[PDB]
């Protein structure tokens, strides 16, 4: 569709001030005729990347920073270009979340950490660890409370345990991501889930409370503590319970390690209202009177706005947020983020239920957040030395000997295919006319449409890229070598997107070595 133009539709998550949000539309309409439109949809973090990939969606997508640089990547954002004089009005490190491949792909809003949240009235003081809380849960069972409930469903929540002793999603050094390099089911990664899922075993917690469940049960003061962000402290001043924001418990000695997540405003590159949308948020929401709107309705955090965030530092609970926000670590915003976590919230929620022992779960998060890396570094390998007849020289990395072995394979296996093909590949080719990269930027409708919409198993798989070698081949030999390494990362792009829970099953790389074993 078209995204209509002389109006803003701004899409925000249900747990933020929205109302709040909507006054500063009004303010905007007053002063411009524009009419202001704000939708909370369910999933809106799932919904934007497909409505926008068709030109349709808001104008003004919110959510934090971590999703946007996969909407980025998908040409789905605006760059954002404020003037010195704007940009200086926000703190640097919130720029920094929202910066990908050089460009600002968003406006900072605020910056959001989880704390403890403990009733005073069950809980003078709140635990300093979290190896006390199974005590503090029987003492409290005997008055008929409970010690802690938290959303277990969102492995945002989760999270802060399972790194306290060493988990981590993408390794950081010498101010570096190795995306290469996966934390997820390392020993700190297991004793943090192990720790939660003794908790549900010993019934000190329920696998299926999620975040209703737990906010009515804190706000009705049947449990002593929670776990949440600033947005829902409005609800907790509504329940008048009197409650404290403090430090999270640590683990093993150890800080709890939330996740930081930026609230951050994205422009759809779709829209006709860009300039409406940049007047907007720098000059209605990212001032002092916008951003108190919105608190107002729902606490945002610490805001980027370094004029109101002065006033808002005074805050205990805001001191707090922040204590908790050094113990952890800036979210990234790489493309892989959805991928990681999705991979977590499945073993989270299969660890909890059941469903899977702690190892099998976190064995297959660690295949689902490194799948597209791996399945890159095989597929670039064997189209680069298809179309110049000679290896990449680089060593494999992380996981090399699945690597090593998967190309060995595909060599195989492979060139057979095009080899007894080579009439239908000849044919495909020419039929698709592939030129330029504008050319290359098409294929990926087309592989979706034929390789996806097919049954699923390994020889369609080696179709894929084996066809993708084809293509490399073409390109090379018509001086379009650049091509290569976009078509590699198009065809990954297809293959891990579509195929993702199949190949997870099949333990990923491994299964394909193992299938066409001799
Ligand atoms: C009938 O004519 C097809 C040949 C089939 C022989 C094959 C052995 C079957 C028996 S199979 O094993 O069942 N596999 C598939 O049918 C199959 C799986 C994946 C595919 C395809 C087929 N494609 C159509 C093929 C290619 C040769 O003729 C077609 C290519 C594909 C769409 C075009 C654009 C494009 C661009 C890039 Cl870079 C990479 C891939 C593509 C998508 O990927
Ligand atoms: O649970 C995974 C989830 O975590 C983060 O989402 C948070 C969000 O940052 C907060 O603003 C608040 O709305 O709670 C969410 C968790 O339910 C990531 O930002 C998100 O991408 C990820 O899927």
């Amino acid at each position: 569709g078209k995204i209509e133009e002389g109006k803003l539709v701004i899409w925000i998550n249900g747990d933020k001030g929205y109302n709040g949000l909507a006054e500063v539309g009004k303010k905007f309409e007053k002063d411009t005729g524009i009419k202001v439109t704000v939708e909370h949809p369910d999933k809106l973090e799932e919904k934007f990347p497909q409505v926008a990939a068709t030109g349709d969606g808001p104008d003004i997508i919110f959510w934090a920073h971590d999703r946007f640089g996969g909407y980025a990547q998908s040409g789905l954002l605006a760059e954002i270009t404020p003037d010195k004089a704007f940009q200086d009005k926000l703190y640097p490190f919130t720029w920094d979340a929202v910066r990908y491949n050089g460009k600002l792909i968003a406006y900072p809003i605020a910056v959001e950490a989880l704390s403890l949240i403990y009733n005073k009235d069950l809980l003078p003081n709140p635990p300093k660890t979290w190896e006390e809380i199974p005590a503090l849960d029987k003492e409290l069972k005997a008055k008929g409370k409970s010690a802690l409930m938290f959303n277990l469903q969102e492995p945002y929540f989760t999270w802060p345990l399972i790194a306290a002793d060493g988990g981590y999603a993408f390794k950081y050094e010498n101010g570096k991501y190795d995306i290469k390099d996966v934390g997820v089911d390392n020993a700190g990664a297991k004793a943090g889930l192990t720790f939660l899922v003794d908790l549900i075993k010993n019934k000190h917690m329920n696998a299926d409370t999620d975040y209703s469940i737990a906010e009515a049960a804190f706000n009705k003061g049947e449990t002593a503590m929670t776990i949440n962000g600033p947005w829902a402290w409005s609800n907790i001043d509504t329940s008048k319970v009197n409650y404290g924001v403090t430090v999270l418990p640590t683990f093993k000695g150890q800080p709890s390690k939330p996740f930081v997540g930026v609230l951050s405003a994205g422009i759809n590159a779709a829209s006709p209202n860009k300039e409406l949308a940049k007047e907007f948020l720098e000059n209605y929401l990212l001032t002092d009177e916008g951003l108190e709107a919105v608190n107002k309705d729902k606490p945002l955090g610490a805001v980027a706005l370094k004029s109101y965030e002065e006033e808002l530092a005074k805050d205990p609970r805001i001191a707090a947020t922040m204590e908790n926000a050094q113990k952890g670590e800036i979210m990234p915003n790489i493309p892989q983020m959805s991928a990681f976590w999705y991979a977590v919230r499945t073993a989270v929620i299969n660890a909890a239920s059941g469903r899977q022992t702690v190892d099998e779960a976190l064995k297959d998060a660690q295949t689902g957040s490194e799948l597209y890396r791996q399945s890159l570094e095989i597929i670039s390998r064997y189209l680069r030395e298809q179309a110049t007849g000679a290896a990449d020289t680089a060593p494999m990395g992380a996981s090399g000997a699945t690597s090593r072995k998967a190309l060995e394979t595909l060599r195989r296996v492979g060139d057979g295919v095009q080899r007894n093909h080579e009439t239908a590949f000849q044919g495909m080719l020419r039929k698709l006319d592939i030129k330029n990269e504008d050319d290359v930027k098409s294929l990926s409708r087309v592989m979706i449409h034929v390789f996806s919409d097919g049954v699923t198993n390994w020889g369609r798989i080696v179709t894929l890229i084996s066809f993708g070698a084809f293509v490399a081949k073409h390109l090379k030999t018509i001086n379009q070598e650049s091509c290569i390494e976009p078509l590699a990362e198009s065809i990954t792009d297809v293959l891990v997107r579509t195929k993702r829970d199949w190949l997870v099953k099949q333990r990923g790389w491994d299964g394909f070595v193992e299938f066409f074993h001799v």
